[PDB]
């Protein structure tokens, strides 16, 4: 019993950890066999941040200009690339400690874990979700860029995110791992607003789930509704749309408390217009959404 | 910026821990030099869980009958003996992965990360605290006993938890690594009803601190007051009184800020009294106490 936010465990990512330093710049790069990924943005002084042309930037650059130390020791660079928001540093060595890996790109409402890194070296790990406007909320601080986040299945770890920066509104964005950034952002220092952060619908019942699994049961009403009588009320409160695959992907949740998933939906249509009246759940005094069905069911089942 | 519920990269800690059987029972064992420690009752069976004598179990058990497996591979056990409520197994072979590590038993108020494991395989890692009644608001499982609650300073692993136990009202016990229990409770199936469950004030006004430096302040007031009389509404909400020491370790953040610390009471005491009018702090609807002054300074300043 209990539920926390909890992390995947994060060493496999720790071994993969590396300083990459490029003129003044000093940021984390992550070295899987024998390449070493970093945010482009590596290359640029904070004049080129205003407007920064990375091809021409990255023209007056040489592999020897891209330092790589792994731990104390430092990594040739044989090579150097760039795809999309992210360079591609050959090395002549390929990382001893590369775990079984992939490259995949997430959808909003889909969480990963962070391991926050400066100068190569971690600092602490920490569950997010891909927000719906395509921020993410991390704790990041200068130096952070080139932090991963990732999922873990056994023994493959699958990278999702790269920090590439801050926002003016605290917020998060990055790219996934072949440089692509998440949502609309870009790596320039420019009038960057982020969308209506809406809450995951699909995740909150999964934590309604999770919560009943461990007990908190004062939110369960003597009632039911529709996927499109409780749409008008998520409406209403910036919740994303829930749909069949959505309902669909909360069956085992449902089958495992007994509780249909539209009668949750009905539980939450409630604490939706009622408010929670200085109750929690889970020990929280909000509505949860960075946990999804499948961390549910892997933390209430003990997955390693 | 932001602000996360951050744990300490598990990565060291990973790599100490091992499968211990005895019996039909497994669980978690943390194996450091060529010691492997583990809760003592892995040497019982359930009937034996309701009245167990330790020591009159133990003697029917030999170092053969406790089976050690780290990864796929099986340990020789050649001594074993009991400390406190933990075993202490004697392996022929010292963990190569040993990482530099002190045994610390902590106080209430005070966080650390925990590495839930299943048969000796990590699931997951989230950040808690000892509570001011020796519990701890964890996520575990059956077969998690034996996962370990640790802290990091640079390179040294301080463990200072050893999970036993979950009591009726899903709150979790355990030991330090001297196997001696946090609070009154014994590894037994009794009646042990936990304590009020008060709120550390000192970590409150922390996580406060750590709001105002993320650009939260719609909480600052124009009020201040004194400890005694903070200490009033405190006692009034089950919030643990402040004492100078308090204070005095709250320096840093308050120079940070330049906001005094009892004026950061006086928002406090207006939060307790006021409520927070369906407002958030840092994500949160509920004054969070899980971070100490110590943890904050460290988030916000990335330390590795
Ligand atoms: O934002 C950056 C660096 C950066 C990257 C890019 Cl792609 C564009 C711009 C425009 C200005 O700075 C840029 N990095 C940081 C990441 N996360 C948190 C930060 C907290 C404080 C300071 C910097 C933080
Ligand atoms: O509680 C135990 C095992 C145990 C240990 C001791 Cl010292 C005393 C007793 C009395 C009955 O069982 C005891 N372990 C578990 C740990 N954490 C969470 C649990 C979730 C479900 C099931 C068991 C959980």
């Amino acid at each position: 019993s209990g539920f926390r936010k909890m992390a995947f465990p994060s060493g496999k990512v720790e071994g993969c950890m590396v300083q990459v330093t490029c003129g003044t710049t000093t940021l984390n790069g992550l070295w899987l066999d024998d390449v070493v990924y970093c945010p482009r943005h590596v290359i640029c002084t904070s004049e080129d941040m205003l407007n920064p042309n990375y091809e021409d930037l990255l023209i007056r650059k040489s592999n020897h200009n891209f330092l790589v130390q792994a731990g104390n020791v430092q990594l040739r660079v044989i090579g150097h690339s760039m795809q999309n928001c992210v360079l591609k540093l050959k090395v002549d060595t390929a990382n001893p400690k590369t775990p079984k890996y992939k490259f995949v790109r997430i959808q909003p409402g889909q969480t990963f874990s962070v391991l926050a890194c400066y100068n190569g070296s971690p600092s602490g790990v920490y569950q997010c979700a891909m927000r719906p406007n395509f921020t993410i909320k991390g704790s990041f601080l200068n130096g952070s860029c080139g932090s991963v986040g990732f999922n873990i299945d056994y023994d493959c770890v699958s990278f999702c995110y790269m920090h590439h920066m801050e926002l003016p509104t605290g917020v998060h964005a990055g790219t996934d791992l072949e440089g692509n950034f998440y949502g609309p952002f870009v790596d320039r220092q420019t009038a960057q607003a982020a969308g209506t952060d809406t809450t995951i619908t699909v995740n909150v019942l999964a934590w309604l789930y999770a919560a009943v699994i461990n007990g908190d049961r004062w939110f369960l009403n003597r009632f039911t509704t529709t996927l499109n009588d409780f749409n008008l009320v998520a409406m209403k409160y910036n919740y994303e749309p829930l749909t069949q695959d959505h309902v669909d992907i909360l069956g085992p949740l449902s089958a495992q408390t007994g509780i249909a998933v539209l009668d949750m939906c009905a539980s939450l249509k409630e604490l939706l217009q009622n408010g929670m009246n200085g109750r929690t759940i889970l020990g929280s005094a909000l509505l949860e959404d960075e946990f999804t069905p499948f961390d549910v069911v892997r933390q209430c089942s003990g997955v390693t």
